[PDB]
């Protein structure tokens, strides 16, 4: 199923019939960082498998719902269960849920992820406001837009120089200052590793030389589809470890240690993003 | 349809029946840089869709013709409507038209493209004679030769160290000197970005560190198929912008600005390549 | 055919019925470096094409056998005819033979390859003990583990920091010292170029800047599948040329020169790996 105008429209039609919510904000939450979705008010939970033309996700299993409702007086739509390209999903499967968001009325997309630190000033537990990216799949002929262009959504050759909205970064930092946790908040360049193996010690050393501050396996595909169709983006990484320090000390990373960092920062990230949603212009 | 000896032969048979031209020069012209094709003498226009085993191009649409005839007393074949890998074409679809050129008798392939400047001495409107490349799709398992080797055309493991003929570069520069526009002509290393998103500001900064002079989304696949089967190559980029300066000044690139640069330099590029064809040994 | 638990089990069942050997060591030998397989004792040769669920290899042709028997009193299984990703094999086709090795009882995998030298201290004829890697296909969304995870074999997100066993490197070097050829033995970081074109002169210059010591077109996929399922690895490159010196002197590489280096070092590599097998803990 192609992520075209007709197919996205049929999914949006179903959603509008069931939910009655007209959202102008979308959210995609990272691994262990989804608590906010359980606090959406007057909410409606729609399993992906019920929505016409949504991608099949049963091989990977686990949760996959679209959730609509209100936060801070604002109308939102959330993806509960993100699609990752290391699972084997195609370009068309990644793009269709974002283009449905567009047809539903979304103008701002807020994204979180868990990532590895490269810049030496980053520690486990820090947040990074993403200000640009290095898209290794894109350079290597696996960009999320490879294929026919869907002209109704956007141009054949997008410019990404303003993909990460500057005023949204400034609002996120302002709220951290108001609540006295700005000492945790950095800005940086995100490198997209297709995955699913963690960056090796020598890949980490290479990324340091190339000007990368953070590395992870998500986010850049969704940012590109959003920018292509005119949706503004804020993207924030939670740092699980510093991979350069780990290479110097021969220390390993693993999914269990990552998720313990997520649990440590989940409630603060929930409070931060609730206020960001409330304060959006 | 595989780009094998049998299938390429059937396409060449059709072409020979219709055109009567036996070319020894091939040309592939970049976006907005095709005016020379409209001035081929005693010419024959063959739509791709009529040629057995040529790739289907109707999803992308727009022009797609093979044009045979004479320029400067020399017999040539031109591709009018280039195939780009960001459209989703396979390795086999890109390679078959070049291998048909080989079977028709082509010994020299002349290529132009529109590209972004990385080296600080490059301005909008400059030309770059390409002397080597950095093939990010190739390093990343998307080389145009991934698949079975077609032994009749070339070896399993090609050497690319002489892919860009030195004497052809010298002839191009000599002609620019004769017509007093050598101040526009540089040489440089071409980085292949699969695309279709323009290089981001941080990708541009990375490419500067890695020794790239120019970046674009074409040309390297055709060069590799030509080198594999023994065809000599001249490749010239027209620079639309300097992406490093643009990142420093927060200025955007877009397809409209690119095509205005193409129109500005089209007639000079036409005159240059007409003389190159006339003067080839 | 997916490289899952059921399918790997059916291949292992066939092999156990035919060979009676229960190996705990596996070997994969590089191009022109397979002489040791012809000296396996009380051996059993099983063509890939006879084994249920093994990948089809007739388009590429040439030898493809699994060979079981004894070396130095140890029980081994060898792949005679390696599968390379530049031939077009899928992730699932590369992984299934390694996962069959796991089910048969393999705990240690020994690998050799032919590679190009980047570090300036490497000469034609030198050996490199691989201590880490830079996986350009992996960064670019062509990692061998892209797809559903097969949970019975290993975790969704592997850590590769100990993929190249340190004690096995130390044993290999000790044996070289005992036989007075340690002057040929280096250690280094291996860059994976998907291929099949040799690294270009400008790609070589880039790899030097990025901390790569050696470059080649194999080995990293098998290492990752082995590490994922808990198999220890020793990987050794034989250097055919120095690509940085060749770029400075405008000298070419080709398959014929490569194989002459292989013949020059084949008998020493055979003796070295026989002793390594004998001495494994
Ligand atoms: C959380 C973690 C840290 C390391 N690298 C990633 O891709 C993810
Ligand atoms: C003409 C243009 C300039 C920027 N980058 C490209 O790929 C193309
Ligand atoms: C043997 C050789 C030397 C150059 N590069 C490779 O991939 C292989």
């Amino acid at each position: 199923v192609v992520a075209n105008y007709e197919n996205a429209s049929m999914a949006a039609d179903y959603i509008k019939r069931v939910s009655n919510v007209l959202p102008d904000i979308g959210i995609i939450c990272g691994s262990g960082l989804g608590k906010l979705i359980e606090e959406i008010e007057e909410r409606k939970v729609i399993p992906y498998i019920n929505i016409p033309n949504f991608p099949k996700t049963t091989v990977a299993g686990h949760v996959g719902n679209l959730v609509l409702g209100s936060v801070g007086g604002r109308k939102i739509v959330a993806m509960q269960g993100r699609l990752h390209m290391y699972e084997g999903y195609s370009n068309q499967e990644i793009a269709l849920p974002i283009r449905v968001m567009k047809l539903l009325g979304v103008r701002v997309l807020l994204i979180t992820n868990l990532a590895g630190g490269i810049n030496r000033k980053l520690k486990s537990g820090d947040f990074v406001l993403i200000k640009g990216h290095i898209n290794f799949p894109g350079l290597g002929l696996n960009n999320v837009l490879v294929g026919p262009n869907q002209d109704e959504f956007g141009p054949r050759f997008p410019d990404l120089s303003n993909a990460y909205d500057r005023l949204l970064q400034q609002l996120a930092l302002k709220i951290a200052q108001e609540n006295d946790f700005q000492d945790l908040v950095h800005e940086g360049v995100y490198a997209f590793n297709g995955g699913p193996t963690y960056e090796s010690p020598d890949e980490s050393n290479m990324l340091l030389k190339l000007g990368c501050d953070v590395v992870g396996m998500s986010t850049v595909p969704e940012v590109i589809i959003a920018c292509h169709c005119g949706i503004k983006v804020l993207a924030v990484s939670l740092i699980a470890n510093n991979s350069i320090l780990d290479a110097e000390n021969d220390v390993s990373i693993n999914h269990e240690k990552v998720l313990a960092v997520a649990e440590k920062r989940a409630d603060l990230l929930q409070m931060w993003f609730k206020e960001i949603i409330t304060r959006l212009p």
